[PDB]
């Protein structure tokens, strides 16, 4: 009577006790993936029998099955109720097609809130203090270069304290960035978002809401980009946004690469409109801009925002806990994405 | 008539109104420095006349005069009452010889507390996240290197949250480091210092005191060095300290370079005792260690701790205000260092 769960890719690596418990409550079936076409044929032939859930324990696990298109989804068994996956993004998945077949989806939203906010704070520190340029000077091992750059940095460096952070988006990650920047570093906060923060959150952060991106640009010393990536957010930060910013201002991005136009950013740095910028995410990722690399004051990292052991622990906790709640406890998912359906026990 | 003030190096750069006020109240004399030996000869020949104060508006200004040793000091005019200087902790000054001549000294203590504590927080984030290595991979411009290093960092990177910060020293700068690390990032605090923290510092930070440096080393996930540099703190962090640390731990330094033994640090990274380290200050400054440069996980900066325009505004305000108070207002110095003297 144990419900049956298809495992896409490797078993758990972080949470050993929880994974042992999961394998007693549920019959776990390894997919043994080879290719996308091979997986479609295994489904058509009912190789795995009727199953009620699918689990995917890491971002890099089960990529042999990609893409999850409408064609593949049409061969899933009629018994299927829920699919839970590691990560925030799901580009490999046609979610509308999955929901049309009556299947509930959960991502692992919230798992990397601490990691991604800390990394944004690192970038904010870097662009105010010009620390990226300082590191490259130190790494020459040349004494005169050390002294020259020590002096040069003092002409342009500032403390965050007392300066205005402009939040593009005020979701959970940005709420942590703001708490750390306001109470920790002593910055002031303005924000732009489709829905207002509640009176309590606004009071706790001293957050003032503005009505347009232009108003946000006009008031910021440093802009923090943290929004979901969709068609509506492609090149959200464009030539017109940079034109509205203050001379000698700064920008950071931990969201998705194309949210900021790479060419508009380069032009704003070349003209002196921006003093500095920090990108963890890149328009043509994994190709970093050679033009940005060759400049003095652009901080560049390898999409490490959520890359911390604690995030990966929480990916395993959330995926197992979602399926346990939904099929055994009669309780709703913690982190649904797309359409919501009724639980069972 | 107006008291006379010797200017060491460049005039003011930030506080134009306060500097114009200063030049009205006081006759300001440019030192016109060439070399140290040439300055001693100028003082011997009475080239500047009798003056009542000396001012030094920036840490990098007036360095041609160094050192302010006993021989140089012996030729200062007996009219001299006060010397105010930017920065704090000065290896270039014989403070006991200056006070022997009845001359009061002020540094600019406190001006850089925000800047130095923020730069220490940057190094703490760097050593936990392996961000220094990530930057170097990004700057290759090679797509395969980008993907490979993204995966590699996931094997070793951790959130500071819930880990222990071990403070060596709990003075003004470290109290701000700890406030930001504990309340902001979610770390826990253990400390060593020569004196107990006030009951309010301890309650606010959840601070646990230990009795020795080996006890502090053993308890820590990341050590933060912030103490005054003097004979008794030379090589404070040595082979025995690193032996006491846990496998895979981390250390940062924003104090002075020789507080940590360069050779001991190199050895502890080579063996795997330390995962990562962050240095703003260097034992043989301005030469940074070539052995540390050639490794994966050592974060290295050009002594930028206090380098922020707001620090420099406060250096100019404190130096000018100190001299005005002490020579014209009959008021004590705001930031004395060494012996205290009665104002005119």
């Amino acid at each position: 009577p144990r419900p049956r769960v298809l495992l896409l890719g490797d078993p758990a690596r972080h949470l050993d006790d929880l994974w042992s418990d999961f394998q007693q409550k549920f019959e776990v079936i390894p997919a043994n993936l080879t290719t996308h076409d091979g997986f479609k044929q295994a489904l058509r032939e009912k190789r795995y029998g009727d199953f009620e859930a699918i689990i995917k324990l890491a971002v890099e696990n089960g990529t042999e099955s990609y893409p999850w298109n409408a064609d593949l989804i049409s061969h899933l068994p009629s018994s299927l109720k829920v699919f839970a996956a590691a990560g925030a993004g799901f580009d490999w998945l046609d979610l509308d097609a999955l929901n049309e077949r009556g299947v509930a989806f959960a991502n692992s939203r919230g798992a990397g809130d601490t990691a991604t906010s800390d990394l944004a704070l690192y970038l904010i520190l870097s662009v105010f203090r010009l620390a990226s340029y300082s590191e490259r000077a130190a790494r020459t091992g040349d004494p005169e270069t050390f002294n020259r750059v020590h002096l040069e940095i003092g002409k342009s460096a500032h403390n965050p304290r007392g300066h205005v952070l402009g939040a593009v988006g005020l979701g959970a990650i940005q709420k942590e960035i703001a708490r750390k920047a306001v109470h920790g570093l002593g910055m002031k906060l303005v924000y732009y978002d489709v829905a207002p923060a509640d009176a309590e959150t606004e009071k706790a952060l001293g957050a003032e809401r503005v009505d347009s991106l232009e108003e946000l640009a006009r008031r910021s010393d440093c802009v923090s980009v943290s929004v979901p990536y969709m068609k509506l957010t492609h090149h959200l930060i464009d030539e017109a946004f940079f034109a509205a910013m203050k001379p000698g201002s700064r920008i950071v991005n931990t969201a998705r690469g194309p949210v900021i136009s790479q060419d508009a950013l380069i032009a704003a740095l070349k003209s002196g409109k921006l003093l500095s910028a920090g990108l963890d995410v890149h328009e043509f990722e994994p190709q970093v801009s050679k033009e940005l690399i060759e400049m003095k004051h652009v901080t560049l990292t390898t999409h490490i925002g959520g890359v911390a052991i604690e995030t990966f622990h929480e990916f395993e906790r959330l995926t197992m806990t979602n399926i346990d709640r939904f099929l055994l406890q009669g309780k709703p998912l913690l982190t649904p994405a797309g359409k919501v359906f009724a639980p069972s026990s």
